[PDB]
């Protein structure tokens, strides 16, 4: 039966490795032909004997970046801000500082001169530090020129996008962006009644791993979600036409590309290759060279559609947990992968390529 065939094909791509990347859990949902499908395999916890469900909560880290870039659609939507404004428009104490100087554009996308992977360690979740450190802050080169991957980056659009919005992130985060795609299962900061599904993380030796605070933690890497929610978000991005037209058009945002890094087109959070590519090229585009080290960037004459024969994908890890994302546009197909070990992104790409081309 078609059941019997697509459990082969998931178990096939999933099982092997699991057991090569010590995976103590793992969730996959799969949305194929306007139908959801899942597959849940193994413990959300190892010492409770918890197994993993697809309503079991993981951290997704970096793919929290797609939904700060869908805040920042809702703002562009509204008119509250603009990807070409200064970056210190929206707040004063960046005022006269090299954000003058800075386009939100560059910090959604990398490439504003070299801010670095992470906050410094000296750098922690205060509201007085986080603004010393930006007002400070100096270009290693100029803006719009390198891609180097970076959570004050990024972190700093979705501060931004929030303060255009006259609220906190976390806020809106979860008062109207998580609302208006339909999500509860989604959230920056667990309930007490919700902790029963919030997954173990583990690392060296098994150690037990839940992300702790960092500065702009919220904006880069701070979501938790289930399998089931985080494919109700891909299925809203396959068609945004099916929201309310603000929020249509905030996920219209996060679907244009406006530059390459060789196979790779950077969205607002999403990452786009051309689909078929080689599991070869894709891996490389989610290698580590592409989150630690610059690239020069070749410009699109103007912002292309992110649509049709085309893989839009993001990774994303805390210490504990290793997530990812994809969807094809032109075929109404789309994939999530969730587990709970911070497992090599090469490995992450290995399973989503085995499903997508055995689903073909
Ligand atoms: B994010 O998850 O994207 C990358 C990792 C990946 O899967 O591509 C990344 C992200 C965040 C991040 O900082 C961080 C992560 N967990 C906890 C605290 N900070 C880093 C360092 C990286 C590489």
């Amino acid at each position: 039966a078609p059941a019997d065939r697509l459990k082969a094909l998931v178990d096939a791509a999933v099982q092997p490795v699991m057991k090569a990347n010590d995976i103590p859990g793992l969730a996959v949902a799969i949305s194929l032909k306007g139908e959801p499908h899942y597959f849940s395999y193994g413990l959300a916890s190892k010492e409770d004997g918890r197994r993993v469900t697809p309503e079991t909560l993981f951290e997704i880290g970096s793919v929290s970046k797609t939904f700060t870039a869908t805040l920042a659609g809702y703002a562009l939507t509204q008119d509250k801000m603009r990807l070409d404004d200064r970056a210190s428009q929206h707040w004063p104490a960046l005022q006269g500082s090299r954000f003058d100087g800075i386009s939100l554009l560059d910090l959604a996308t990398y490439t504003a001169g070299g801010l670095p992977l992470q906050f410094p360690d000296s750098v922690q979740k205060d509201q007085a530090q986080i603004r010393d450190y930006y007002r400070q802050w100096q270009p290693t080169y100029a803006p719009g020129s390198q891609r180097l991957y970076s959570n004050p980056s990024i972190g700093l659009f979705g501060y931004l996008a929030a303060r255009s919005l006259g609220q906190p992130f976390e806020r809106l985060m979860e008062q109207q962006v998580f609302p208006a795609l339909g999500l509860e299962q989604t959230h920056l900061d667990v309930p007490e009644a919700a902790l029963a599904q919030y997954a173990q993380g583990y690392g060296k030796d098994d150690r037990p791993l839940r992300v702790g605070p960092g500065p702009l933690d919220a904006e880069g890497y701070g979501v938790k979600t289930s399998a089931a929610d985080l494919l109700r978000f891909v299925d809203a991005n396959l068609h945004p036409e099916r929201l309310d037209r603000p929020w249509a058009q905030a996920l219209d945002a996060t679907h244009r590309g406006y530059y390459k890094v060789g196979d790779m087109t950077q969205g607002l959070g999403w990452e786009a290759y051309d689909w078929p590519i080689s599991l070869k090229r894709l891996q490389a585009g989610n290698s580590t060279p592409m989150a630690l080290q610059p690239h020069r960037i070749a410009r699109l004459p103007a912002p292309q559609a992110l649509e049709g024969q085309r893989l839009l994908n993001k990774t994303g890890s805390t210490n504990g947990f290793g997530a990812y994302v994809a969807f094809v546009p032109g075929r109404d197909l789309g994939l999530v992968i969730l587990a709970n070990r911070n497992y090599p992104n090469a490995e992450r790409v290995k399973i989503a390529y085995a499903i997508l081309s055995g689903l073909e």
